[PDB]
C-alpha cells in the first residue's frame, strides 16, 4: 500500500542481500554523478498554469509508432533475476499491463524471445559486441521477436568502476546468467551498421553533449536518451537533466529526446517534460518494486507513478503531455 | 508571552493530536514546495534606507476599498474547529480587533454568515463547485452577509496528494463539518461568471505564471495572490515569492498583487513588500496561535506581527508601506 | 597564547554570565543578518599577486588626519564594563598602545573624558538624542576632549528586537551605567546640524544603500561605515560586505569607506580591503578579548590581528594597504 | 589492495603520529582555501563525448622535453622522511617506475643528488634563498645532477600560518634535516636571474592572477603551476582550479599550464584537463601512500591513478589528453 517510491526502496533494502542492493544502488567513483542526478531535479521548479480546461486530462503519448499510457518506459537494467526469481518476466508483464514500454537488456537473465512473448510491444537495448555480425544478430533477433525500437547504449565502451562492487567483491551468483548468449567500444560507424540493418527506430542512449545529439539526428536516430547511465559510467559526468533543455533546442524536433536518472515521482516526470523531454526512463525504482513484491510490486509502482503523473499534470494546468512540454521552469536553491 | 512565531508552533505541537498537527503542517509530495517557500524568503536581503523622517510611521494600507491595519490578511484555512473549539469565530474576532482582514473559507467549520456577523469586514474564499449555480449562490450569500472581496482559489482543480495525511489515514473527525453545506475545476469562464455575478472585487488566489497574472488583469480581477497554496498543491511548484517581482512588473499596477507562503515575521512582510507585494497572507502561524490559546492566542500573534512590521519598516527607513515597496533587495546565500 | 580569534570567544564564554555573553553575541530577529555577515566574508576569495617587492611591507594607513597602525579601528560597543571591570579604559589603553583608533560610545560605561584622557587620539560615536542641543553638547564635549572624528550612528532610529535579551529578560546590572549622562530618530537635517557644529570629520555609520552613500558624500561626510550594526538592527538587512564594492564605486573617492560585521582575522581584513574598504571596524572579538583577560587580552588580540594582516598582505603581494585595495576577488561557494 | 585514494588517507592516519598527520593534512588560517580546493573540483561536471574511436587510448603527454606516462607529476612536498624512513627515495623510485615526473624539493630530507641518482628524469623545486648566489648554486646543482625543469615556487615570500602546527607546537624531529644544506622573497628579477642561469625550463609555481600568468610567459617561463600551495599559504586564496580556464585562455599556448590542489582521482585529472591544464600535480595522496606502505604504497597509488585516468578518458570519448582538453564542462551544485 505504497504512497511514494521511497516506501519501495526500504522494502527492497530489507529483502535483498546487501551486496545485491549495492550492485543496484551504487554508482561509479565517489558517486558524484549518482547524487547529482537527484540534486539536479530538486533544483528545478515548475511554473504551473491555472484555469485551463482539464475535462479530458490524458497522460498518453505516441512514441516510436506506438501509443504509451504514460511518458515513461522501464529503463534497461541488466540481470533482473538478481532481484526476484521471475526477473524480467515479472517486470515485462506489469509494464505490458500498465501500457508502459519495457526495455529488454542485452544482458537480460531471461532470453529476449521469452520476454517479448509476454507481449506489450517491448524495446531492445543493444550493447555492441566484439564482432559487428554478432551485434547485428542480436538486432535481428530482437526485431524478429517483435521489439519495436533498438536502444543502442553508446556510453559504455566498457563498464564504469563501481567501488561498492569492488569493496564487496561482488559477482553474479551462478544461478543468474546472460540468457541471450550460449564487448567492444561502439562508434558512429556501429550506429550506421545498426541503422542499415533494421527499419526499427534506433535510439541512442547515453548522449550528453549537444553536438552528439545533433550528430545522432544527422545519423538517422529516431531518438536519444539523455543520460549518464544512472551515475554508473563516468563519475563526474553531468546529469542528463542539466543538458536536456539545450539538447532539445539543438535537435529542434529532429528526434525524440528522452531523459533518465533520478526520476522518483510523477512530479519529476513533469519536470523532465517541462524541460522538453518526450518521455523518461525509470530504472532503480522498478527494481525496488520487483525485489519488494515481484510482478505485483511493479504493478503497484506503475499505478502510483501513473496517478502522480496525472495529479502533477492537472495541478500544472496541462491536459496533455504536449502542454506539459510548454510549461516553463525556474531554477531554485536546495 | 511569545516573542516570535516559532514559540506558537511548539505550543500548538504540544496541544494538537499528531494527525491534526500534520494535516496543518504538511505539504504535497516530498514537501519540496513547502520548504522552498521558506528558503526563498531566507535568501532575500533588504537594502534599508537611513535618515528618513519617521515621525508618523504607519503600517496601514487601503485595499479592496477598506483600510487595513497591516499589509496582511488571514489566509483561507479550511476547518478551523480542527484546531480549537471556537474555530473560525475565535480567529475572526481577533482579526477584527486587530484591524486585519479575515478570509472565510468555502470549507469553513462555522457558517459564513455566523463568521461575517463577527464584523471586521471579512473576505470570502470560493472553491468552484460541480455546478455554476451552486458556486454563484455561495458568492451571493457571501456578498449578502457583507463580505468585501471574493478570493477565488484557482490552483485547486482538485486537492494535492498529502502523504502525511495518507500515511496517518487522516480524516475529518465527525464533530467537524463543512458548515456552509446542508467540486469542479475552475476555468477562465468560471472567473467571468463570478465577475458578472458580483460587484465585489474578485481576487484570484494561486497565480504563479506571469501570463496568468496578466490575464487575471485582463479578466477584470481586482487582485491576485501569488501563491503555491502553502506547498500543498503541486509539489515542485515555484514559491510565490520567487515569481512576485516579475508578476508585479507585468501587471504594472493593474490589480493588487498579494503573496503568501512562509511569512513568519514582520521582517518577512517587509521582504514581500520590498519585492512589490500589496499585502501578504498568513496561514499556518494563525492556526498555531488558535490551537495554542484560542482567540487570545490569535490576538497575541497579530500584536507580535504588528510590532515586528512597524519595527522592520522603521529600521528600513519607511514611514509607509508604499515606501517599503520602493526598497531594493539583494539575493544572498543560505 | 591565542593563535586565532576563536580561542578568545571560548575564553569569554567560560568567564561571562550567560545573559551577558548573549547580550554580546546576539542579533535581532532570527539572526539572519548576523550569520550573513560571516557567510558573506566566507564566500569571498582573494586573487593574490606574486613576485612583488616586499622589502618594506607596511600595514599603516592615514585616515581622518591621523596615521593608524592597521586599517582597523575598535568598533563602538556600548557598556563595556559589562565584560570586564576596567571596561572602556582597558580597551582604549590597548588600542592606544597598538596604534589602533578606539571609538568611544555615547553609551559608554566610563565617561568620554576619562576615556579620551587615556590618549591614543580616539573617535566618538554619536547617538542622536531627543533634543538637537543635547546631541550637539555631546559632540562639543567629544571634540573638547580631543576626539578626532564623530561616528554618527544612523541605523538606529530605535534599537532592534533582540530575542536573546527578551528570552533572558536581560537588563543592565545596577553597577553599569551610561556614564556620559547625569533618543530620537536621526535625519539628514541632524547630519547637517552636526556637520555645522564641528570641523571634525563626520562619519556616518550604518549606510547600506548606494544612494545613501552618495548622499553622505553630498552631505559633507568625511567617511561612512558600511554596516548592518553587527546583525543587531534590521534582521534581513544585507551585510555591509555585500554592498561595499558597489558603494566604493559610487562614492568614487569622495569619502573614506569603512566596513564592519564579522571581521575575525587578518585575512578578513584583506578581503574587505580588496573589496575597496579604507579600513574595517572590529566589535565582538575585542569584547571577547576584554572579557577573557582585560587590557592584556585586548593587546594580545590586536597583536594577533596585526600579525595576521601583515602575513595576509605579504602572501597576497601587497606592500601597502593601497596595493591591497587593488587586489581582485572571486566569489566562491560555501 | 586500495580501490580509491581515501583508503590510503585512513591507512596513513593509523600509522603516522598525529602531529605529523596534521603537518601533512593542514592548511593556513581557518583552512578555507584547503576546503575550497575540494569544493571547486566537486562543482565541475564533464560533458563526455560518445562513439569516438578508442582503439589506442593513451594517457601519455610530452612535457618540458620528456614523455610522461600520465598528465601528472608528484608535487614538491618537503621533508618526506617525516612520513616513511626511505622518504624521497621511496617516492622517486615509484615515480620513475610509473613514468611520472618527481619534483625534488629544496627542503628535501635526502640530498637532491641522491634523489636524482634514482633516475626517472626528475624536476627540481626552488625556494629563493637570502642570497642570489646560493639560489643559483642550487639551480646549477640540480641541473648538473640531471634535473629537467626548475619549479620555482613563487607563492612563498615566507611560510603561511598553520594553526594545526602552532596548536601542536610541531617541529621537525632531530632525525629529519634539510639535506641540501650543510630564505628571501622572490621577485620578477629573481625569475630573470634563474632564467639566465639555466637553459632548463623554468616553471613558476603558485600563480593565481591572470596578469601574473601573462607576465610569466613574457618572462620566458616554460610553464606555470596554477596553485594556492594546497591551501597552506594565503588562507582565502582562490583555488587554482577556479582560475585555470581564464589563465589558459590568457596565455594562449605560450607556456604549459599545470594545476594542483585537491586532485584525488583520475576523474579529477580529467576535470583539470577539460579546464585546459597540461598536467596536474598531486601532493598529499602520494604522502599518504608513502606513509602507508613506502615505495610499494606509492607504486599502488600511481597504478590506481593511472587506471582511473584511462577509465575516465575513455568513458569521456578521449583517445588522448589533447582530446580531453577539448571536452567541455558545466558547473553544478554541491
Ligand atoms: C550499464 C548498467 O550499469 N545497467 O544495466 C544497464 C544496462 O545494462 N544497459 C543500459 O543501457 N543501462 C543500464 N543501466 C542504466 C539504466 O538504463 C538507466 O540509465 C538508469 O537506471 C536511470 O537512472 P535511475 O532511474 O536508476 O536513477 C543500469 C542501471 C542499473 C540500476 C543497473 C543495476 C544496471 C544498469
Ligand atoms: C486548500 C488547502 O489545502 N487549504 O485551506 C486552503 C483552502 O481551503 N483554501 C485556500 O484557498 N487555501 C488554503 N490553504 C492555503 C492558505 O490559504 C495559504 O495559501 C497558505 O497557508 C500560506 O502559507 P503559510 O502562511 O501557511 O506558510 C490552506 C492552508 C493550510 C495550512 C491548510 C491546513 C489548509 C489550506
Ligand atoms: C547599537 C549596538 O547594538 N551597539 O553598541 C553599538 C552602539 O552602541 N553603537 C554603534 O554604533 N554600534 C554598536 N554596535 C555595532 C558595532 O559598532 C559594530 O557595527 C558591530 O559590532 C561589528 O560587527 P562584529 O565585529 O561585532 O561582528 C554594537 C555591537 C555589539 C556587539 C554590542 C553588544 C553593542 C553594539
Ligand atoms: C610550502 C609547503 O607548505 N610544501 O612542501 C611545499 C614546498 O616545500 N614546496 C612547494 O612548492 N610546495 C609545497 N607544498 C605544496 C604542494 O607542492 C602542492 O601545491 C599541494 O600539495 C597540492 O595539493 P594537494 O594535492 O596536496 O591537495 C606542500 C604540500 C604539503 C602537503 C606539505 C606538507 C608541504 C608542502
Ligand atoms: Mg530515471
Ligand atoms: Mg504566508
Ligand atoms: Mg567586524
Ligand atoms: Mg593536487
Amino acid at each position: 500500500t505504497y504512497v511514494s517510491l521511497a516506501d519501495l526502496e526500504r522494502a527492497a533494502r530489507d529483502v535483498l542481500p546487501g551486496e545485491i542492493f549495492d550492485f543496484l544502488a551504487g554508482g561509479s567513483g565517489t558517486e558524484a554523478s549518482l547524487v547529482a542526478n537527484r540534486t539536479a531535479l530538486e533544483r528545478v521548479f515548475v511554473i504551473p498554469r491555472m484555469l485551463r480546461d482539464l475535462t479530458d486530462v490524458t497522460t498518453e503519448i505516441d512514441i516510436f509508432g506506438r501509443r504509451a499510457a504514460l511518458p515513461m518506459a522501464v529503463a534497461p537494467v541488466a540481470y533482473q533475476r538478481l532481484f526476484h526469481p521471475e526477473g524480467e518476466l515479472a517486470v515485462a508483464r506489469a509494464a505490458r499491463d500498465a501500457g508502459v514500454p519495457y526495455t529488454i537488456c542485452t544482458l537480460s537473465s531471461v532470453s529476449l524471445e521469452e520476454i517479448a512473448a509476454v507481449g506489450g510491444r517491448p524495446w531492445f537495448q543493444l550493447y555492441w559486441l566484439r564482432d559487428e555480425k554478432r551485434s547485428l544478430d542480436l538486432v535481428r533477433r530482437a526485431e524478429d521477436a517483435g521489439c519495436e525500437a533498438i536502444v543502442f547504449t553508446v556510453d559504455v565502451p566498457w563498464m564504469g568502476r563501481r567501488l561498492r562492487d569492488m569493496r564487496n567483491g561482488f559477482a553474479l551468483p551462478e544461478w543468474v546468467t546472460a540468457a541471450n548468449f550460449d564487448f567492444a567500444p561502439a562508434t558512429w560507424e556501429s550506429v550506421e551498421a545498426v541503422r542499415a540493418h533494421t527499419d526499427l527506430p534506433v535510439v541512442l542512449k547515453g548522449i550528453l553533449a549537444v553536438e552528439d545529439a545533433r550528430r545522432a539526428v544527422d545519423a538517422g536516430a529516431g531518438g536519444i536518451v539523455v543520460s549518464n547511465h544512472g551515475g554508473r559510467q563516468l563519475d563526474g559526468a553531468v546529469p542528463g537533466i542539466e543538458m536536456l533543455g539545450e539538447i532539445v533546442a539543438a535537435v529542434s524536433g529532429g528526434c525524440e529526446v528522452l531523459v533518465d536518472g533520478g526520476i522518483r515521482s510523477g512530479g519529476d516526470v513533469l519536470k523532465a517534460t517541462a524541460l522538453g523531454a518526450s518521455a523518461v526512463l525509470v530504472g532503480r525504482p522498478v527494481m525496488w518494486a520487483l525485489a519488494a513484491a515481484g510482478q505485483d510490486g511493479v504493478r503497484q509502482l506503475l499505478e502510483l507513478l501513473a496517478e502522480e503523473v496525472r495529479d502533477a499534470m492537472g495541478l500544472a494546468g496541462c491536459e496533455s503531455v504536449g502542454a506539459a512540454r510548454r510549461l516553463n521552469t525556474k531554477l531554485g536553491v536546495v
